[PDB]
């Protein structure tokens, strides 16, 4: 079958489409714009082995400008990662970029899907859809974002749902939870107190560090969405969260990474972020029920994956 | 008292602006950029009759492009209704203006409430956030909207929810359901239905005329929406279903149009329109508590309203 990977240069997208090309009879398309918060350089170097392979196009190109019946042409399924991540940077006039990739690219891609007929359209969102939550929380729970960006995810989400029921495009949502691991973007919490403890600077910690994230090993997530792609039971119109084996918090994270480096860390204490939780906590029984989603990695074996990733890139 | 009344030329918010300069103590401003489904013809009239009280400034701009600092320096109350509206015309390359002025606009007008002393900002939403339920809906149902202009409406709510928590904007936002009366927009199905009826031409019923909605006479939504300004209750933060008196379905308002003529009128019936609810009803439990809301003008009262000014608007 033929698979597109939106977004297929980025941190998730370039581990899936990896995967993907493990199997023999899939040919993988991924489109990629290089924009959002990694630069250019660490792109070309998600992508470098992908290249290589004869079952994988690259095509570096806008989604919003791009030739999208030639791009969907004879696609089976759709995996939809592109997008604008980041809560501080969703504010004021940093918010445009947000409306524009997240919402109308996926509404324009949804509308290209219209006359395919794809197997699926498995749609990548966020645990950032559901705000300020207590527990562990489940697909059912009624979602209110806390930052601009929940906001523009969950808006991408509802247009899945608009185009599932109105024109049949089958649709699978994928609540993704804290990713980390090689190749994680250098904005997110891990990439950046790794490369400050690599670099004997201090570690910024936002509010007081007690703040606790179900953090997801990369090779987790992919396992859990690779399933969605390989069942054969109907799980088309469901939402369904991507978690991680263990929940930590940014002090917890920051001994672990002492432990592997055998520093000390310097800890500069900033102003919380206007719009992050103080918790996530994914229920995952549905993905266990519907994928036979298990994480498997540890933190400790995570970090140290990590770790090794930013030294050796740095 | 000074009052921003975002689109003031519009159906609802001329009646709007009507309403609040009938109290003395009211200062008003209305903002509108004469853009969506009507006519800028029809809105100079909504506008002139505004103009001839003193209490009442209009400014003919674009919210995206005027000084919202400067202009709410003053401002105690902002309304908010400038939107596009319209379930059925929100696909394809149609939707871009839905996300400009439906999102955009509501974000950049929060961005500059952010410093402002405002004793409320009241956001105006719709029954379309909801989709589709058996019964009347409650304010705090799992809201999956059916059409894209009924995602972009949801997504400014949740705007409103991320600067009320995060920069405590005192928001309140209304879920309008299907308002009619004098000075309907001419896209809505009661100014079509009256306006063929008038002019003895076929009755145009998209899908077998059963849908039915939570119709709202225009003074009643009215009603609400100053009882929101003026309540003695504490409603920031709060969701409040705004319905009507009268449910209906559209073969049951064509035989009350009957009534009202003394004609008896040719259906033309054609494809339903994707993304459009087959039922609205509001539970106005919570208005009712809240706002004192209590709808109170019968479908054939109202009806007889509308039928009189489109009679004259030709
Ligand atoms: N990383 C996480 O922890 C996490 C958590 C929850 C959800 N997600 C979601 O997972 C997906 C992948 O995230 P990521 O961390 O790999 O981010 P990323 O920034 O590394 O990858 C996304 C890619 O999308 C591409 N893209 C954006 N807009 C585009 C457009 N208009 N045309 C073409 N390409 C475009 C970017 O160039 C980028 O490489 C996103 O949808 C994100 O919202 C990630
Ligand atoms: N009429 C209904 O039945 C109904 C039902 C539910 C909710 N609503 C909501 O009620 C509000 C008013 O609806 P209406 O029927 O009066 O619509 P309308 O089109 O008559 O009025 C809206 C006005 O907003 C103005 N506007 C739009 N974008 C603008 C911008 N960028 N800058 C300045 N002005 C701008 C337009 O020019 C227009 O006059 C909307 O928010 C709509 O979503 C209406
Ligand atoms: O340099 C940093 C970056 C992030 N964070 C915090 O680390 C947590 C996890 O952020 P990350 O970017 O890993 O993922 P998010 O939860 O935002 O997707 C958040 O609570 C941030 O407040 C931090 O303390 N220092
Ligand atoms: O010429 C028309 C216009 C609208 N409608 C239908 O009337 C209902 C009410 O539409 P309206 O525009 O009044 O309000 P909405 O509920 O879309 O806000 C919807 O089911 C439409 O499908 C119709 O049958 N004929």
């Amino acid at each position: 079958m033929k698979i597109l990977v939106t977004g297929a240069a980025g941190f998730i997208g370039s581990h899936l489409c990896q995967a993907l090309l493990k199997n023999s009879a899939y040919h993988v398309v991924g489109i990629d714009h290089f924009i959002g918060p990694t630069p250019a350089t660490l792109k070309t170097g998600n992508i470098q082995s992908l290249e290589l392979n004869s079952r994988f196009q690259f095509i570096r190109e806008d989604i919003l400008n791009t030739d999208l019946s030639k791009l969907l042409q004879d696609i089976d399924v759709v995996y939809h990662l592109a997008a604008i991540p980041g809560v501080r940077t969703s504010w004021g006039k940093d918010f445009q970029p947000y409306v524009t990739n997240n919402i109308m690219v996926t509404q324009q891609l949804l509308e290209a899907c219209k006359h395919i007929k794809l197997d699926k359209f498995i749609h990548i969102s966020t645990s950032s859809v559901y705000g300020e939550k207590s527990g562990a929380v489940s697909e059912d729970l009624l979602p209110i974002p806390l930052s601009p960006y929940g906001v523009t995810k969950l808006s991408g989400e509802h247009l899945c749902h608009v185009y599932h029921k109105n024109f049949h495009i089958p649709i699978v949502i994928l609540r993704y939870f804290t990713v980390y691991g090689p190749r994680q973007r250098p904005d997110m919490a891990f990439h950046r107190l790794i490369k400050q403890m690599l670099e004997d600077k201090p570690l910024t910690i936002f509010g007081d560090g007690t703040q606790t994230r179900d953090f997801t090993y990369i090779d987790d997530c992919i396992r859990g969405t690779v399933a969605a792609l390989e069942t054969k039971k109907n799980i088309i119109g469901e939402v369904i969260n991507i978690g991680g084996k263990e929940q930590a918090s940014i002090l917890d994270i920051i001994s672990m990474l002492e432990k592997i480096s055998g520093k000390s860390a310097t800890k500069n204490f900033l102003k919380s972020v206007p719009g992050e939780p103080k918790q996530t906590w994914a229920d995952i029984s549905k993905a266990s029920t519907l994928l036979q989603y298990s994480p498997t990695v540890s933190l400790s074996d995570g970090l140290e994956a990590e770790y090794d990733y930013i030294k050796q890139l740095y």
